[PDB]
């Protein structure tokens, strides 16, 4: 199944925060409406954060989380989790090898903000 | 019922990261087996990062999250996920105030590092 | 009778412990030289550690502990005991309600460290 | 004289916490009733805390502290103190070597909680 996609709030500011917990450098973009809105990289072993930034979900409300290392899409994981009905977090894991840890970048969505 | 309190794995590493929504200093308290580990301060409206830090999950993986604004505990929401029955989030909202967007100090616990 | 100051030798490394045995949010104040040297919070019903640290008696050797719940002083109850003429811990009791357990904060300050 | 035994009032929850201060690894075991209840281990030179916990005095209330280093037992003073007839603290100091500070391993025990 399609992960790392999630359907927004239209025109809501998100926050997108990625950790890097693998030997391989972390290349993780944040598309809205399919198209790029942020980019972080960075190498980390101890859940560094390597990106976070604030983001408009724009018109369409769809966002969508890759995660490649070294020009290789990493296979993902993902799940939306909303808390008392109006705190939500989207949540991606992904795996660059074969240890099947799926934290080599973790990249958390928030919102609302403010 | 009980919030904020998470069960982990024993000896375990586990990264915290804690975001800020509000007007007012938020002060999250981390607590490993019944042991302040982690405190992070900071005031912000727009998803700032006030801390960030690993830990180690110990003896008994009790990690309990906890809010204050001056003083005063902030009303806690949380939950934990696991995807692909690997990749851990234990997720905090906590609203300090009377119009519960519950952002107003967002916890986000996440392992296996490393 | 004031409660809650000691006079420790000058210049000198000291241990100070909060321990937690109330519903309500402890705000521990330690205070060096009349300044506020360390501050803890936290809540607990079991005796949890909200807060430890190591700190200096600095010139003055003066250290005060201050209690408040929600920004109310509770009432402090204080000794200071010394074993073998060497082992120094200066207590602290303090009650923020009307059961007089005195244990709802609990202060520890030992020395010499090392 | 006998040291680190006190009598307890008899099935009352009670804390006890440990902090080192020596180059040794300091093994703390806590016995209720003439029986093991919890041990600690750990070193440190910075008075960390090697182990917090919450037992229970028992029928008898016998609670006596233990303090071993490489096997060998370190000499222990103890006193108990008592403020406003109600908050109690067992204190413990151990010496594993030559410089007499008695503070190698520190256990403080206080009662009542909740
Ligand atoms: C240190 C390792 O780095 C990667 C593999 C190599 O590269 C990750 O996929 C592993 O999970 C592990 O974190
Ligand atoms: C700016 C506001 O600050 C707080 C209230 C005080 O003031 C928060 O509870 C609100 O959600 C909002 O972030
Ligand atoms: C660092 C030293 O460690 C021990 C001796 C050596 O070993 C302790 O007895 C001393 O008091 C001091 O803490
Ligand atoms: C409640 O506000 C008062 C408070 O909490 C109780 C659980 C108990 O610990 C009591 O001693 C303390 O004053
Ligand atoms: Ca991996
Ligand atoms: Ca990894
Ligand atoms: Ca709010
Ligand atoms: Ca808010
Ligand atoms: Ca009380
Ligand atoms: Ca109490
Ligand atoms: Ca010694
Ligand atoms: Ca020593």
């Amino acid at each position: 199944a399609t992960q790392g996609v999630f359907t927004l709030p239209a025109n809501t500011r998100f926050g997108v925060t990625a950790f890097a917990n693998s030997s391989g450098t972390q290349t993780v973009n944040v598309l809205v409406n399919n198209e790029t809105a942020a980019t972080f990289s960075g190498q980390s072993t101890n859940n560094a954060v390597i990106g976070t930034q604030v983001l408009n979900s724009g018109s369409s409300g769809k966002v969508q989380v890759q995660v490649s290392v070294n020009g290789r899409p990493s296979d993902l994981v993902s799940a939306q989790v909303i808390l008392t009905n109006e705190l939500n977090f989207a949540l991606v894991g992904s795996e660059d090898g074969t240890d099947n840890d799926y934290n080599d970048a973790v990249v958390v969505i928030n919102w609302p903000l403010g």
